[PDB]
């Protein structure tokens, strides 16, 4: 391979994750691979809340390659809150190395069960340099820009539950990960790695509205006044009092999304957006769908999308390709 590849593994259909190395002898990290932010997250050695203890840690001490920087880093959330500082070191992804600025995890007071329940122990970012904290230029684009490989480009073929692995691709396309035709559809913003797409499902038309690809989100997310049009009459029940809803798994009325341009038409069938939840019913399934509402109509296309479409990911070239994954490697 004259790309550098990186395996995916997946965990119940619902997420995957990636390895990757921190500092000079390498010390390695389970990663959650997400375009939807633009930082790398790594737990600290100085960390030591009980989550942490579990986690691999990462030690500056230990690496001689560690850079001090030590600018605080503290994200507010209602849940929680996750704070650290930066600090820059030897990243290594497959079998490229380069000093980067990442941020050091020290304190994840709101997430403590959750992610001490999770298998992973960071987050590395995959969006624009628009949407990290501290300006810092993705890993792709900085290795490029260091002559390290050929494209500024990375490609998801992410891996299927029970049927095959998944492989992060930096530098180049092979085409040994797609079938069909490989399209490209231009970025609307250098923000997150959104397009602009018309979304068909039945008769029910939505045109233009921005759709955002992302890996960090195990679901996909469309308009509220989208959904309740398109569930209408076919069978399918909501949950009281909550937005989940719930339908056979045999359900013939069941529809299929469809997303067209001008160069591309990326349809999503209900194998893909089901989740088989027999423990309640028998042949019962969930719809893995949101409904969700920004100030612009937007969809997300977050893993259901990209377990049936391999993607690329161009920063050179400012686009999105899309093209049908293979079912089998
Ligand atoms: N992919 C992703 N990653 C995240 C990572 C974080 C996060 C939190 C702590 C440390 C590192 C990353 C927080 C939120 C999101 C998060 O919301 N997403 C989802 C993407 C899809 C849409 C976009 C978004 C845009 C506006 C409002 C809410 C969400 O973010």
């Amino acid at each position: 391979s004259s790309n550098d590849n990186i395996e995916l593994v997946d965990f119940q259909n619902i997420m995957f994750y990636g390895d990757a190395e921190v500092g000079d002898n390498q010390q390695p990290f389970t990663f959650i691979l997400d375009t939807g932010s633009a930082n790398l997250w790594v737990p600290s050695v100085k960390c030591t809340t009980a989550g942490c203890l579990t986690k691999h840690l990462y030690d500056s001490s230990k690496s001689r390659t560690y850079e001090k920087d030590g600018t605080k880093v503290e994200m507010n959330y209602v849940s929680g809150t996750v704070s650290g500082f930066f600090s820059k070191d030897l990243v290594t992804v497959g079998n490229l190395s380069l000093p980067y600025k990442f941020i050091e995890v020290i304190d994840t007071n709101g997430f403590e069960p959750t992610y001490t329940a999770s298998t992973f122990d960071g987050i590395l970012g995959l969006g624009w340099k628009d949407l990290s904290i501290g300006s810092v230029d993705p890993i792709v684009v900085e290795l490029k820009n260091q002559n390290k490989i050929e494209n500024a480009l990375f490609t998801f073929y992410l891996p299927v539950h029970d049927k095959h692995t998944g492989f992060l691709t930096i530098g180049g396309i092979e085409e040994r990960f797609y079938e069909g035709p490989l399209t490209y559809e231009k970025l609307n913003h250098d923000l997150y790695w959104q397009i602009t797409l018309d979304a068909h499902v039945g008769n029910i038309s939505l045109e233009k509205a921005n759709c955002i690809v992302d890996s960090g989100t195990s679901a996909i997310t469309v308009p509220t006044d989208f959904l309740n049009k398109m569930l209408q009459n076919l069978d399918v029940i909501k949950v009281p009092f909550l937005p989940f809803y719930v339908t056979l798994c045999n359900n013939s009325k069941l529809p299929t999304f469809e997303f067209t341009s001008e160069n591309g038409k990326y349809t999503l069938e209900p194998e893909y957006y089901l989740q088989h939840i027999e423990d309640v019913g028998p042949g019962l399934c969930m719809l893995n769908i949101i409904g969700l509402d920004f100030p612009v109509p937007t969809f997300i296309l977050g893993d259901p999308f990209m377990r049936k479409y391999f993607t690329v990911f161009d920063y050179d070239n400012h686009s999105v390709g899309i093209a049908l994954a293979k079912k089998n490697l």
